[PDB]
DNA sequence: ACTTATGACGT
DNA sequence: ACGTCATG
């Protein structure tokens, strides 16, 4: 019944703004916007506070955009290095976070500022502790219990509350519903040391598994956790958009909804698997007829370090390299910032890449990329990876360069122990 | 002219 | 191996 694991999802709130208010006080509690680039339109926007929020300001905004909605809003530079953006601060940070994160219990860096945790296993330990001892409300003051209250408040805090009382008080429920409430005082431990000792508030999601888990984190932002219980699928579900739920927000989403005619995820229940998976593919079906009553089995993976390291830029319009001399010129910029990055990583995580990836676009293409070429990564050399770069995607040039480029795109991949 | 990184799947 | 999809 998808009731065997407790999983968690751990989201930081507004992760790259909180970032620069820890190191500049001033931008604390005020509406702020992290952006990109000044130059063209005061920059493009990758994360905004939640005060800014308020007034309507969201990420792919312009910075000049953003001033209309909000004229008292507070802007922050990403640092640039070589010609362009680096994020050097903002994955430090990550670590930070991440390594807090690994005292508790397993967990899978899902994005830089997320990870999934199994607290499986430290539930258990937790229960033979714990044992005999009931769970006060004192240890989960900022869990809230979707679907409750219900029944028998006016204020959020008052229904947190008394949503948290009922189920606690019936803790009547089962040894499932026991597990996820321990998974989660767990979690509000792992979050307060979060916060202690980097300054940094975020959300959380626990459920049973990492699709609930993560739709659970998002019901109640920021610096609050939602735990989802198996019963509260079908309530939460029947009236919850198909997109919303992870891996949907795409085509296959829209291809349900289109094809099936619905447009909630309860309402695929109605359908066999075969059925749903005639239509959608064998194991896109079978993956639809459990979701929809809350059943998924993606595992959370062991992994605290990201597969692959890689940096590109971006030459929108007019500004697209049409000369061999800017072709060569960026490769080396954008090479020499995967090197201090790629050697970082050796001392850090005694690995080393094995293979490099190049990718590129051009004008009059719509795709991300254009195409991918790779060959051997066998030195950490900015000149060498960079002179090694254009000897694989020197073909593609139809000519000067024509059909000038619209981004270049370097990739590590394939690392090794050492 | 919403950029810059990531991971997984299909074939 | 190379393209595509989905996500942050
Ligand atoms: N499309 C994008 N392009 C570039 N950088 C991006 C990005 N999306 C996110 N980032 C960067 C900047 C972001 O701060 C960060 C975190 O990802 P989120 O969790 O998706 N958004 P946040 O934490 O800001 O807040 P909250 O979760 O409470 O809504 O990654
Ligand atoms: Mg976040
Ligand atoms: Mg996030």
């Amino acid at each position: 019944t998808g009731q065997d694991r407790v999983v968690a999802l751990v989201d930081m709130d507004c992760f790259f703004v909180q970032v620069e208010q820890r190191q500049n006080p001033h931008l604390r509690n005020k509406p702020c916007a992290v952006v990109q680039y000044k130059s063209w339109k005061g920059g493009g926007i990758i994360a905004v506070s939640y005060e800014a929020r308020a007034f309507g300001v969201t990420r792919s905004m312009w910075a000049d955009d953003a001033k209309k909605l909000c004229p008292d809003l507070l802007l922050a530079q990403v640092r640039e290095s070589r010609g362009k953006a680096n994020l050097t601060k903002y994955r430090e940070a990550s670590v930070e976070v991440m390594e807090i994160m690994s005292r508790f219990a397993v967990i899978e860096r899902a994005s830089i500022d997320e990870a999934y945790v199994d607290l499986t296993s430290a539930v258990q330990e937790r229960l033979q502790k714990l044992q005999g001892q009931p769970i006060s409300a004192d240890l989960l003051p900022s869990t809230y219990i979707e679907g409750l209250p219900q029944g028998p408040t006016v204020q959020k805090e008052g229904m947190r509350k008394q949503g948290l009382f009922q189920w606690l008080d019936s803790l009547n429920l089962t040894s499932p519903d026991l597990q996820l409430t321990v998974g989660a005082v767990i979690v509000e431990e792992m979050r307060a040391a979060i916060e202690r000792e980097t300054g940094f508030q975020c959300s959380a999601g626990i459920s049973h598994n990492k699709v609930l888990a993560k739709l659970a984190c998002g019901l109640n932002k920021p610096n609050r956790q939602t735990l989802v219980s198996h019963g509260s699928v079908p309530q939460l579900f029947s009236q919850m958009p198909i997109r919303k739920i992870r891996s949907l927000g795409g085509k296959l989403g829209a291809s349900v909804i289109e094809i099936l005619g619905i447009e909630y995820m309860g309402e695929l229940t109605q359908f066999t698997e075969s059925q749903l998976q005639s239509h959608f593919g064998e194991k896109n079906g079978s993956w639809l007829y459990a979701m929809c009553r809350g059943i998924e089995h993606d595992p959370v993976k062991p992994r605290q370090l990201p597969k692959t390291i890689g940096c590109s830029k971006n030459f929108p319009g007019k500004t697209a390299l049409a000369t061999r001399e800017q072709v060569q010129w960026w490769l080396l910029q954008l090479a020499q910032e995967l090197e201090e990055r790629l050697t970082k990583d050796r001392n850090d995580n005694d690995r080393v890449a094995t293979q490099l990836v190049v990718s590129i676009r051009v004008q009059g293409d719509k795709r991300l990329s254009s195409l991918r070429r790779c060959c051997a990564l066998t030195r950490y050399d900015a000149h060498k990876m960079s002179h090694d770069a254009f000897t694989v995607i020197k073909n593609c040039n139809t000519s000067e360069w024509s059909p000038p480029l619209t981004m270049l795109f370097l990739c590590a991949t394939k690392f090794s122990a050492s």
